[PDB]
């Protein structure tokens, strides 16, 4: 046949058909027995919608803002590493699609494109940097300074990866970068497949060499002093940690279990979102990622108090289909599904999406 | 073999075997991942029956009334569009079967038979019109006036379809009317497969051109002033909306998720029915559709306070089997299953079907 | 292979392999979609055991009493019709096995052996009669008088079958007695396969002609006056009905959903048992049937207050394997499994099986 | 292929591929329908983890103590009988691996190696004896005295096996020791496959001849007087029994359902653990076995108050793969998974693993 891909799941199925197994598995995988991976999706199904009828939904407006910057929809691209494994244009394709859509891209720290290259490809795109605190704080500071210089509008500091999760397929497949690719923002720090990264997942060994497992809230204080950019804590799952992030002067929480790729057996993000929204008392924006595949997922997250959601894997499946055009397709599908879900539930804009729309 | 069809599921299986895939899929489909479609049936299974013994059930009486009109049983035909796709006689077959059974038919607004043709075929049948408020209010008013003139006894205004739900199979199949058929109560308004209805579901584009997504409770006020016929709000899932319908002088609520074909992830109708019954405080009759396949489904709905239920898909499967005779068969099966369920639970008539008969 | 049957499920599997489909299906079937049939077994699995350690279980005593008559174990044979369809010796085989085991047999009213024949085969066996109130009360009275004369020790009046449940396989199979067999306690009343019993289940038509659907508590008063034998109401699922049975001077409740063959969607018997035990306030013995397959099922029922349980289908599978010897095997397996369950839970006799042994 | 075994489940799959069916089944089996066997694993999945971020996990310390003896990790080898069926070196391989890992081995009473042989093989290993109270108390006392003499540091008295559970596969397979092997701490008491152990499971008959089903708390008093070694009650599932064990001067509870091999339908050990921890009020250490397969299982057990966990079947799968090296592999996998789970949840040592880390 000819691909007729009409929902995000179709893009995944296409991706599985065209990508090398090792690459598909790297993108697909969760940690260990993948309990949380299943739950990120199943949990959305347990939250039921209570639509209002007869509200006038002729002129649905999906626009909102993220950390003070306007976006066309509350659906943004989350950090996924090494996008050139899915399509030759990788992160440059992604940022161009975001520019077209009027939404934001969170650039991953082990991107196969540089901070500068991505800014050059998407100068008008809303762009943020996802950061790890590397053992080498000079590396870390340089990334932040480059993000500042190159027009990025926030730092998302990932806090759930002091070590890499155990993704069994990567170990089985002995996963590594294809030989032509590198992490472009750093030989060892660039994750060269030529370097010695052990006999298991090359990625886990790389993380153990690069990322600082000793970081504490003291290092958050350091990062807060380092930059005036908005900072979002990415990977928070507890209310008490969320309150600590507010106390440290951070500007947002991304409720995330890292796409279920870190600690397996944590709750679904949609299930912990209410706890986190309650804990921060409106003091910072709260975002969600993990398991967003459909317009109704977006609606449910916003009903429970998220400002916006991020999508990880769907973007990679877009790339695998057709680079920039494929990412645009995936974002347009999510946009249209969200528009329809809003309209059928009686919501003419995002400001009227309330907690009475959902019940578990 | 020779078809030996003894329950509603058997009629569906037969229909799948004889109908073109596109047509079967159109009839079968729910929206998106079909979560609500599954739940409309699963939810009935979770409500358990607590039968009373030794009550004298020798003379079971299934008769009741709907909006003041007597019916032989609390089981009525709900609106399903384009019935001539299932059988050459379509809506005329359906109304003749309803006349034979002594129950009512809700005629769909995109029927493949006219309001007048259906009245001529079933002059003695209890008949109601399901209405959409079209952008063209002159079209809308004409339908209501024809229903009045031709002896229809209520208007069911559908309020859950400002836009059509996303039924994936219809998009995959590029669904449209077979070339010989038309919506007979209106070229574009008649959903001619010759007209330009985009490259996706022809139906969704038709709805977007025809149905007014701007309607509000103000338009309900208009409809209430337009006709003295009883008006039922079809597609209500919230208690607050139900109370608003009562406040606007409507005469009934049809608790409906549109056969799970509109917003996916809403609750099953049997699960929201108690909320709606409580909210209206006996001021109007409350009806249910969605997932009724068996006599015990009918019993459970009445135990939870519905006056009557409507069946959608089962009627189409009856048509696909043998037109009028097939619809009669399906209605007789539901009637007999309901009679048996009543008798085995100790209910000699519908007036003694109480809330103590069920527990979730 | 050679049959090595070590649990009740193995006997069912053997039975399916040797019985004609129509006969196996008749025995196996539940009503309609068989929701309750599945639940009778699943519900036992949800009740968890909390065994006591170090109690001294060297000398486990399984003996108890039923309505004042001693039995070797709280596991008795329930009424299953037409046992000669499973084995040439039918009910005579069953009663001989009960005599050997020291347990009781409930003789079914549409038995393929007479009340007298069964008494002659098992003179020392504890025997009870399961009764329906026939439209012909002279038939009914004669059965009771024969039970009295022939040394039967109780009447179990079945109250959940004013009409037969709808067992789909029987309708599909057009089920009837094999030509050589008859209901031996009555041509039409004997369910002769030569007589006209419609085009569906022959059994349903027979029931409609024979059993009185008009019976009320007034007919229970009649039966109570008719005989001084203990009377048990069989098929009660509600506490209020249980209290009424006590008020009418009956001597026991058999909590039963008729093996899930009557109204589908009623609860599992193990789930309603606590309600019934509470409702009767120790005034009569309470028994259970439905889904008993294992020694732990027996233990759970007794923990929740049943005096004894009855088994239906397992006995038929015993017959299908090897008549009397097969029934003895099934009863011995249940006995040994129950003994082991008692011992492993710290119970040296049935008097110390308490409600703290289980939690749902 | 070449075995690439990276998690405990992989070791089981390998074991199934290389072991004779009878032997694999003996090791694998639970009792009866294996409801508890499934639940021991499923229950761990229902307990969700709530990880703390930014805690400094650069120097994770897994060490703890069991009954006053230091161990490298809270993961110890539980008693599994007849280990020479899995590998020629059996219990000697196991103890050598424990010595290498710095963890403890619980030697089973029907070991295929003597108490002395195991001590000689693992002189520096932490070793405990699992004891049954045999009808012959002289046998029983001799085992305890040998454990004392040979440097064993505790007695685990198993209290849930007055009789053996009914493991259906063992009965189907007519299980017995391979001809070259014996229980080395005792012809009949040595479970010689040459002796008469009935026609079912040889093991059940052996247990019935050897183990005293009459034991009570009075026999616990006897054992407590017999030895000054720490004594742990193994197989407790109720809080009241746990309190009795404390009252009798025992030094620990091993919350255990015997790997789901005794009474089927008891709860999962992880589900009863909180009840037991609460009941003993910190007076003795509480341990868990049953269903531990992953590092997150260990973390969940410790969060709910277990001091350490024991693993049964995983060790046997290690042996089946490669004797001592295979056991070492399995223990190292559990160690590393536990280290990662600790780090990703913010725990730098076992003392900070608290109840707020989990919610059901
Ligand atoms: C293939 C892949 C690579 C990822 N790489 C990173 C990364 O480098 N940094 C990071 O913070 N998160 C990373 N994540 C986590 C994502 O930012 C995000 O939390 C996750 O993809 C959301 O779930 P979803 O894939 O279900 O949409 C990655 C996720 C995936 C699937
Ligand atoms: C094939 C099909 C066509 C339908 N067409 C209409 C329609 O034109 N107008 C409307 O109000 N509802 C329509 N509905 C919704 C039905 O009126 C009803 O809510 C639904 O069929 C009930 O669920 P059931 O099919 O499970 O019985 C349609 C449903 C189906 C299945
Ligand atoms: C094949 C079959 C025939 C039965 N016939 C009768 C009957 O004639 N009278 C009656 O009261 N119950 C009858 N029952 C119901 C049984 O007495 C009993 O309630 C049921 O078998 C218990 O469930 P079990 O089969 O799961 O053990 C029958 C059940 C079966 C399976
Ligand atoms: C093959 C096998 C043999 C066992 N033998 C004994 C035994 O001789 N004594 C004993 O107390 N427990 C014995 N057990 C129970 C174990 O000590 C332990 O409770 C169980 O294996 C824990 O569950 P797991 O296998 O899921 O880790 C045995 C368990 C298995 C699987
Ligand atoms: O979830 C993910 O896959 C990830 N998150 N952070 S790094 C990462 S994958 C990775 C990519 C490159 C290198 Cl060198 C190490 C690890
Ligand atoms: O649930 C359903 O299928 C429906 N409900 N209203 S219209 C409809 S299908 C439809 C039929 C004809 C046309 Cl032109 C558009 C749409
Ligand atoms: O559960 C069951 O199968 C039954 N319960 N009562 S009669 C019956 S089956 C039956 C047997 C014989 C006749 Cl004539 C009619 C019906
Ligand atoms: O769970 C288990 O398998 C066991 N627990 N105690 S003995 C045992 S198995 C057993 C081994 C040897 C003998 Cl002789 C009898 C029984």
């Amino acid at each position: 046949m000819l691909p007729r891909l009409i929902c995000i799941n179709d893009y995944e199925q296409h991706a599985k058909s065209v990508l090398p197994k090792s690459i598909y598995d790297y993108y697909r995988s969760g940690a260990n027995d993948e309990e949380t991976l299943a739950d990120n999706i199943a949990a959305f199904s347990r939250w039921k919608l209570y639509p209002r009828m007869l509200r006038n939904v002729a002129e649905t407006d999906l626009s909102t803002s993220v950390l003070g910057q306007r976006v066309s929809m509350p659906i943004c691209v989350g950090a996924t590493a090494m996008q050139r494994m899915a399509h030759v244009d990788g992160e440059l394709a992604t940022v161009r699609a975001c520019q077209s859509l009027g939404t934001g891209m969170m650039l991953s720290s082990w991107a196969t494109s540089s901070i500068e290259e991505v800014a050059e490809a998407g100068p008008e795109a809303l762009r943020w940097l996802q950061l790890y605190i590397y053992k080498d704080r000079e590396v870390t500071k340089k990334l932040v300074r480059q993000a500042e210089k190159m027009g990025y509008k926030a730092i998302f500091v990932t806090v759930d990866t002091p070590y890499l999760g155990n993704r069994l397929d990567d170990v089985r497949n002995r996963f590594k970068l294809p030989p032509q690719l590198r992490m472009k923002n750093f030989s060892t720090l660039s994750f060269s497949p030529e370097e010695n990264f052990g006999d298991d997942s090359g990625l886990a060994a790389y993380v153990a060499k690069a990322i600082d497992p000793s970081i504490s809230w003291e290092d958050i204080k350091w990062l807060r002093r380092l930059t005036s950019l908005p900072i979002v804590a990415k990977g928070i799952l507890r209310g008490d940690d969320a309150r600590e992030a507010v106390k440290h002067g951070l500007n947002g929480i991304l409720v995330s279990n890292h796409g279920a790729r870190q600690l397996d057996g944590v709750p679904a993000t949609i299930d912990v979102l209410p706890e986190i929204v309650e804990a921060v008392e409106g003091k910072v924006e709260v975002f969600l990622d993990g398991g967003v595949r459909k317009g109704t997922d977006v609606l449910k997250a916003l009903a429970l108090g998220a400002k916006a959601v991020f999508v990880g894997r769907p973007i990679v499946w877009g790339l695998a289909f057709q680079g920039e055009k494929g990412v645009q397709d995936v974002l347009e599908i999510l946009k249209e599904e969200f528009r329809l879900a809003m309209a059928l539930s009686g919501c003419q804009n995002v400001k009227v999406i309330d907690k009475t729309l959902v019940r578990k």
